[PDB]
C-alpha cells in the first residue's frame, strides 16, 4: 500500500509545501501592509488574513487516506510540482495529477 | 437633556476622534508589520487587527445611555483633547474629566 520511504518523503514535501505557502503569505501580508493608503486597504488586508487563515487551517490534512487529495490541491495551486512526486508509486502520481483537474 | 448644538458638535468631535484612531491604528499596523521576522507575529497582528476592528465598530456609540462614558474613554485614550469638550455644558465636561482621570 504505502512504502515507508514513501511515507517519510511524503511528510517531507508536505511540510515543505507548508513552509512555501507560509513564505508567500508572509510576503503578501508585508507587501499589502507597507503599501496602504486608504483605511479600506487595511480591511482588505484583514479580510485576506481571515480567509487565508481559514483556508490553511483545514487545508493540510496529513492523514494517509487524504494525503493524495491534499497533494492534488497543492499541485493545482502550484505549491509543488509534478517533478517532486517521483518518489511515489506510479498509480499515486497519476491519481494526484488526475484529482488536480477537479 | 441634550441641546441640538451639543449633539451636532458631539458627532463632529466623534468623527474627528474616529479619524485620529484610524491614523494611530494605521501607524501601529504599518510599524509592527515591518518588524515581523517570525510567522507567529503575523497572527498577533491579525488578532490585533481582528480585535481593534470590533472595537472601533462599536466604540463610537452616540446613544444617551453611554455617550458620557464614550467621551470619558475617548478623553483617556487621547482621541479627544479636553479643550474640544468646551461646547458642552459645564457639568458634562466635569463628569467626563472625572471619569477620565481614573
Amino acid at each position: 500500500p504505502w512504502s515507508q520511504a514513501e511515507t517519510q518523503s511524503a511528510h517531507a514535501l508536505f511540510r515543505k509545501a507548508y513552509q512555501r505557502e507560509l513564505d508567500g503569505l508572509l510576503a503578501t501580508v508585508q507587501a499589502q501592509a507597507s503599501q496602504i493608503t486608504q483605511i479600506d486597504d487595511l480591511w482588505k488586508l484583514h479580510d485576506f488574513l481571515s480567509a487565508k487563515k481559514h483556508e490553511i487551517d483545514g487545508k493540510y490534512d496529513d492523514r494517509q487516506s487524504v494525503i493524495i487529495f491534499v497533494f492534488a490541491q497543492l499541485l493545482k495551486e502550484g505549491l509543488v510540482q509534478a517533478e517532486e512526486l517521483t518518489f511515489l508509486a506510479a498509480d499515486k502520481q497519476s491519481k494526484i495529477k488526475a484529482l488536480a483537474r477537479l
